[PDB]
Order: C-alpha cells, then sequence, then structure tokens
C-alpha cells in the first residue's frame, strides 16, 4: 500500500512533465499565431495606404497628360494655322509674278 | 492513507486531463495558423500583383508626359519662329 504510493508518485512526476511540454508548445504556437495575426493586420494597413498614395500619383499624372494634350492640340493647330498663312504669302507672290 | 492516495490519485488525473486538452488546443492552432498563413500569403500576392500593375500604369503615363512635353517644346518654339517671320516681313512692308 506504500508500494502504491511510490508508483503513483513516480507517474504524477512523468505526467507532471508531460503537461508542460504540451503546455510550453501550445504556449509557442500562440505566440506564433499573434505575431502572424499582427503582420496580417499590418499587410492589410499598408495595403490601403498604398492603394490611395498610388491612385493619388496616378490621378495627378492623368491631370499632366489631360493638360498637355490639350496645349499639344491647341499649338499643333495654330503652327498649321501659322504655316498656311506663310503658305498663301508664296502662292499670291508667284501668282503675281 | 486512503487520504494522500485519493488526492494524488485526482493529482494524475488532473495532470492527463490537462494534457489532453493542451494537445486539443495545438490541433486547433496549427488548423488556425495555416489558415492565417493563408490570409497572409494571399495579402502579400495582392500586394505585389496591385504595386506591379501600378507601376506600370506609372511608367506609361511619364513616357506619354516626356513625348508630349518635348513636343510641345519644338513646336512652341517653331510656332514662336514663324510668327517672328510675320511680324519682320510686316515692318519691313510698312518701311516700304
Amino acid at each position: 500500500e506504500a508500494d502504491i504510493i511510490t508508483n503513483l508518485r513516480c507517474r504524477l512526476k512523468e505526467a507532471e512533465e508531460e503537461r508542460l511540454k504540451a503546455a510550453q508548445y501550445g504556449l509557442q504556437l500562440v505566440e506564433s499565431q499573434n505575431e502572424l495575426q499582427n503582420q496580417l493586420d499590418k499587410c492589410r494597413n499598408e495595403m490601403m495606404t498604398m492603394t490611395e498614395s498610388y491612385e493619388q500619383e496616378k490621378y495627378t499624372l492623368q491631370r499632366e497628360v489631360e493638360l498637355k494634350s490639350r496645349m499639344l492640340e491647341s499649338l499643333s493647330c495654330e503652327c498649321e494655322a501659322i504655316k498656311q498663312q506663310q503658305k498663301m504669302h508664296l502662292e499670291k507672290l508667284e501668282e503675281q509674278l
């Protein structure tokens, strides 16, 4: 009956250490799970930040293009006109002579 | 000492149950690790694709601006030259 106790004490030791491994491993896993979560939250944040940053640069570049295109159109239409003016002169001068 | 035994039995029973529960949590955490782990990868992939597809749109637009700019600097010149050739003519004609 005291040989019962030494088996049980030996057994408790074993079990109390096993539980600790099992407990330690779980804690290691939780820390991983959380560092994974706090970096997924971080990923989602920098995604939104990026998107708005990109969409601003885009809009401002699309503005430049539109204006530059307006300018170019006007100027090209001017050059052509004021070159035609010069053509008309040539024509007239040659006709006259 | 069915007083000490009583307790020691219940103590083992506890450690046994508490190790299994931990074991159970471990499974769940691994499952929910892989799951998390995948959403992280998804996010990270979506980021890369967006970044690439945005820095390319950037390129095309800057190229446009550069080209258009060169062109307009050119026939900003031309236009301002020819307009002088007219003016100059005109004053010669005024002289005559």
